[PDB]
């Protein structure tokens, strides 16, 4: 899709068997989802952003299915106020900034 | 152009007559940038991130030019990370996601 910028773009993913809605964004390294519980192992990471870092837990591998797409790769889970897809997905679904 | 995401997507924008870098940011609903002077009066705002709040000054009717195009509207002046282009620019470029 093209996808115009006068609202947040946001869309429907689906990981760890959940339905969840996230922000497609190009501002992050990393993709970063609320808590959830996800398999296998982890280890601790802080990443920040405007107001400070939080800390998370980063998991390899993970698979995440992006508005219909299948991406795999390292997803960052805790205290986040949005869930984010960040460009370390965003590449994987193929997507472009165009102006 | 179309901007691929294995790196930031980093752009110089032109504001105050000075040369600067900036991130693109669809996440972001605001244009964000380091402490800098600008022109007329400024007015409160508060901006959520993933870490918490920051104050910043927000200034109206702002010229600025990212990438070569011009833009002319609010920028947001406060202790981010780095440059941020937000939506309220981003659309005035023209810019869209595609995948
Ligand atoms: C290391 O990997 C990551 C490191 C940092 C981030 S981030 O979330 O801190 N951020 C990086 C930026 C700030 C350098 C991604 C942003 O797109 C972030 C994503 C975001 C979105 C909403 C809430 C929290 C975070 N957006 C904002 O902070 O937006 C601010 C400015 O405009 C307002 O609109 C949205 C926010 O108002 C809520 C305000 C994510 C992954
Ligand atoms: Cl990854
Ligand atoms: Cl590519
Ligand atoms: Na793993």
């Amino acid at each position: 899709p093209q996808i115009t910028l006068w609202k947040r773009p946001l869309v429907t993913i689906k990981i760890g068997g959940q339905l969840k809605e996230a922000l497609l964004d190009t501002g992050a390294d990393d993709t970063v989802i609320e808590e959830m519980s996800l398999p296998g192992r982890w280890k601790p990471k802080m990443i920040g952003g405007i107001g400070g870092f939080i800390k998370v837990r980063q998991y390899d591998q993970i698979i995440i299915e992006i508005a219909g797409h299948k991406a795999i790769g390292t997803v960052l889970v805790g205290p986040t106020p949005v869930n984010i897809i960040g460009r370390n997905l965003l590449t994987q679904i193929g997507a472009t900034l165009n102006f």
